[PDB]
């Protein structure tokens, strides 16, 4: 589906004007959901509109549940990265001029406040700040075992941010990742036990005590500011992408002792969607969207 809700204004001091408008697109199929707020500020002293754009959603792990019934081998796909981009094209005179979060994160949670002021400086700060005075979006995700680091394509055109397994736990060992290597037992992120007897769909570390970006949904809250000179063009184009990269966790009895092993980037399940920006209206129009996944399922 697709939506576009028509254009909030909201005068926020006697000088800056915020005009909001929501878009939305999403991929049934895929189970990847956009949510994206377009902040445009318009400020009396300053020549160059700004535009927080705020990303949010849902962007589904990919996780497949393995088959207990599997005997001797068993296999899953689970969700090891997630990636969120933003680029702007159409406008040499469209440029990313602040973004959140900005440096490398692994907390459990990432808590900020985008901030605009008067003259159109762009401010940061932890933690869910105000709502105010002054305009500012605030960012909120859950990454639990995971690490936000940005995409090193991240510009004066493209922002991007990469969300990847980091630390993962299993019963008190690890922390694991995508590539643990053990000589005996192979990568044991989700191995169950290794010496269970158990059926190999049934030996994997029960679901619930999976990370919930590894086996349930991602709900990403990222910012891209972007500033316009006023004499320019005004219309742009605004591509936002939505992925999620799967990698397929396996394992396997040797007639010993199990063994364990993690195969990555199995396959890809991506949501884009295109938007002209009308800056001088302050509304977006969807120009296309896609959905693909290469290699579903196992």
């Amino acid at each position: 589906a697709q939506h576009i809700t028509p254009v909030s204004e909201k005068k926020v001091d006697d000088k800056i004007t915020l005009y909001k408008t929501t878009a939305t697109s999403d991929s049934d199929k895929l189970k990847i959901s956009q949510i994206l707020t377009f902040n445009f500020i318009k400020d009396k002293s300053y020549d160059k509109d700004t535009l927080i754009l705020k990303a949010a959603g849902n962007i589904y792990s990919g996780y497949t549940k393995p088959n207990p019934k599997d005997t001797i081998s068993s296999q899953f796909y689970w969700g090891s990265k997630y990636n969120i981009s933003i680029n702007s094209d159409s406008n040499d005179s469209v440029n990313v001029v602040d973004y959140a979060p900005k440096n490398q994160n692994e907390e459990f949670q990432v808590q900020q406040t985008v901030g605009y002021s008067y003259g159109g400086d762009i401010n940061i700060s932890n933690g869910l700040s105000g709502g105010g005075k002054s305009f500012s979006e605030t960012i909120n995700y859950k990454q639990e075992s995971y690490r936000t680091s940005l995409d090193k394509r991240t510009n004066f055109k493209k922002i991007g941010w990469d969300v990847e397994a980091h630390k993962i736990m299993n019963n008190g060992w690890g922390p694991y990742g995508r590539d643990s290597y053990h000589s005996t037992y192979g990568n044991e992120m989700f191995l169950g036990s290794r010496q269970s007897n158990l059926n190999a769909g049934q030996n994997f570390l029960e679901y619930h005590k999976m990370p919930v970006l590894s086996r349930g949904n991602f709900n990403p809250e990222f910012i891209g500011v972007l500033s316009r000179k006023q004499n320019a063009a005004k219309k742009s184009k605004i591509t936002v992408t939505y992925q999620r990269e799967m990698d397929r966790y396996t394992n396997f009895w040797n007639q010993l002792h199990w063994i364990g092993n993690n195969y990555k980037d199995e396959n890809r399940a991506t949501h884009t969607s295109i938007y002209e920006v009308d800056w001088e209206n302050h509304t977006v129009k969807l120009i296309d969207t896609q959905s693909k996944e290469k290699n579903p399922m196992s």
